[PDB]
């Protein structure tokens, strides 16, 4: 069994998602995985044809889906639309539903793309880093919060269930990897950063295969700035998360390259970081790689399997040097680069 | 008139004070400045000779004079010390006795040295940046704040008149450089965003001279490793600025490169951002850079001196290539660099 509910959206997202599921029915042939899978509305799509971004027959099939792989979402089309159905907040609907408090995202250097990354090359060479983001807490949903005249006020609070869950992903995540998690809280200075750091280190005594250490907010931005390499797993909770995050994702220097995960109680969702580009909707040129390593996420962080997502992972560093698309220098469509991944799958099985 | 409080602090800091004080004195007796300073003990050599590291005579000298030169503090012999009397409590004291709000830390990638960026050379060619830091509120110092066994909580808050008077120490500083602030914040998210945002363009209305823009925290963390040199003055509050700060000061791949200054009601402090290193006190090796630069932010920020703060950094830019420290891969001495600083400095006004 591997049940998974795809929900395109708009723009590039019906193309590069169509490119991941080439990907995974190449590899549930020669593995015999009992992929299962069934195509939603979801997004600007569903508004056109629904009046509404996540309807009922799509929350239904995510619940009972054991993953989601979700393309690209959103635009400048349903920009004037009211709040409450807009593609944002049925993408904020999507995650609440099946309550996902953990986000991760891999910053990656392929092997001979150090020459993309804005860091010098010697420093960009090795990087493989996942940032795992707290998602459901922390200041952004803080109370008290307001403002008046004289002053306004928003509060970073973290309960131990909150912190405890995240972590226990991240030590998770870290086993399937190199087995090192950095925790990451302004102890020095705040009460809610020496609570994070106490609840991470008791929650680590329950994964003694996995090492841990604990850094500080502004000495993590000069590492990942200095020595990103020498980071495996790291964990955060929700603003430092969502700066770190966004300071790794632009180690390996192009959005195509960049997969999210977001994990939780129900039925975790893997998508690509970037947006919908409906100026090259329809074209054939979208990179698929942010997508097909969705897909690898997926196999990894829902399905445990683990080897397969490095196989995945392997064919697509291969593919980026081989056929590289539009947004590395290259020419590649999204179908030849698609092919370039399949190639390299197919010849690494073959041993 | 330009009377400065000298406050050599420990380590290396004599060394590199004098050195800083060797500039000073040469400008002053090139350009009439009227230059009068006296030496105050401070720090962990005050704490050996009076028994805390801020004594009545050096709380005297310091609100007595114009601007204070310091240099570093601290150390690991005096790491045993109650709280009370440490000399990191004697800088706190000295920043809150002066009601120091804004600090100013600047990165710059001097011409020649994109070598020692960790970024690629064409990203850190021209980057000089000023970070801004609100240095007296928000979460670092925000009510309510606590712990218990089930949560923790820390409060960003800002009122109004905090705002304010760190912008216009922001729109002041971009007047002496390139016009230009960008002020930073998470209005998308938060009210002390929103409200942080709205305080700060009232506020530029009082600067028609100063181009003022805005940008998230979490995107300026993407934008100060991707395109850095595009930025002139950034202002942001306390733990942004201090993230944010920390991010810029590894673009310049030297720590002996950067100096600070703090800046309120009281008398500026200027100062080095490396430490005391006593493993190399009294060899004549510290680079003296960011000290010297420490006087240049001193005759910028503190006196309004902008053509001579100039000056000196041209002629430390052009000291750095001819006759570079050990940190920078040379074998120049500190004070074999100073002569070398002072040369180009008589020679630029040899016009």
């Amino acid at each position: 069994s591997m049940k998974v509910a795809v929900l395109p959206g708009d723009g590039i997202g019906p193309e590069v998602t169509e490119a991941a599921l080439k990907v995974l029915r190449a590899l549930d042939e020669a593995e015999g995985l009992g992929l299962a899978y069934e195509v939603f509305p979801f997004g600007g799509a569903a508004i056109d044809a629904f009046g509404e971004p996540f309807p009922e027959p799509t929350r239904k099939g995510v619940e009972e889906a054991e993953a989601v792989l979700l393309g690209s979402v959103g635009g400048p089309k349903w920009d004037g639309l009211p709040r409450k159905i807009r593609p944002e907040t049925g993408l904020l609907s999507l995650r609440k539903s099946q309550d996902l408090f953990a986000n991760l995202r891999p910053a990656k250097v392929f092997p001979g793309l150090e020459r993309l990354s804005p860091l010098k090359e010697e420093i960009a060479r090795g990087v493989d880093v996942l940032i795992v983001r707290e998602l459901t807490g922390g200041i952004y949903f803080g109370e008290p919060r307001g403002m008046s005249e004289a002053e306004a006020w928003n509060t970073e609070r973290y309960s131990k269930p909150e912190v405890e869950r995240v972590a226990r992903v991240a030590f998770e995540a870290a086993r399937k990897r190199r087995k090192h998690v950095v925790s990451v809280d302004k102890a020095n200075v705040l009460e809610v950063g020496e609570f994070w750091r106490k609840t991470v280190e008791e929650v680590g005594r329950g994964y003694p295969d996995v090492a841990l250490e604990h850094q500080y907010v502004d000495a993590m931005a000069m590492h990942l700035v200095r020595s990103p390499a020498r980071f495996d797993v790291v964990v955060t909770g929700n603003i430092f998360g969502d700066i770190l995050s966004d300071l790794a994702s632009v180690l390996p220097g192009s959005l195509g390259l960049l997969p999210s995960a977001s994990l939780g109680r129900g039925t975790p969702v893997f998508e690509p970081v970037h947006g919908s580009a409906p100026d090259i909707a329809g074209k054939g040129i979208a990179n698929p790689t942010a997508a097909i390593l969705s897909a690898a996420m997926m196999l990894e962080h829902a399905f445990g399997l683990v080897e397969l997502a490095r196989k995945v992972e392997d064919a697509v560093a291969k593919a980026l040097l081989e056929t590289p698309p539009p947004d590395l220098g290259g020419s590649a469509g999204t179908e030849a680069f698609t092919a370039t991944v399949l190639r390299h799958l197919a010849a690494a099985a073959l041993e």
